[PDB]
DNA sequence: CGTTGCGGCAAAGTTATGGGTAAAGTCACACGTAGTCACCATAATGAAATAAGATCACTACTGGGCAGTACCAGACTCGAACTGATG
């Protein structure tokens, strides 16, 4: 297999248009979500993912709290 | 004969209902709930008092007997004297 890619790759060329720089932006824009899709902001603990309370202090806005975000 | 509308048949489509399973929520652990007058009938004495009872003192009324007196004899006892038998 590694062989016919290297001459698959000879032939065809790179296409360096096709390039992505493996950066924090393409990880966030390659995460996927829960099945609601939605979560709860809870008191001073967060948003549960997973049995895990996930937290920014964006969440201490007052009209934030238990909405669904 | 062909076309067109109508109706049966049986999947197919849509709601509903009672199950299971992971996963987002939920909420108490934070020293604490028991606690306190108000209430009027019943026992229960202890005191207050009784209503009758108990006794003193006085006033008046009415039975009623004892120490002493007195007579009229009958009857036994005996001074004083008479009188007869006797050793």
């Amino acid at each position: 297999p590694r062989d016919a890619f290297a001459a698959g790759m000879a032939i065809g060329g790179s296409r360096v248009h096709r390039m992505i720089p493996y950066d924090e932006n393409f990880q966030i824009l390659t995460l996927p979500t829960t099945s609601e899709g939605k979560a709860k902001v809870q008191v001073g603990r967060g948003i549960k993912i997973n049995y895990i309370y996930y937290w920014s202090n964006s969440f201490r806005d007052p009209q934030i709290e238990n909405t669904s975000v």
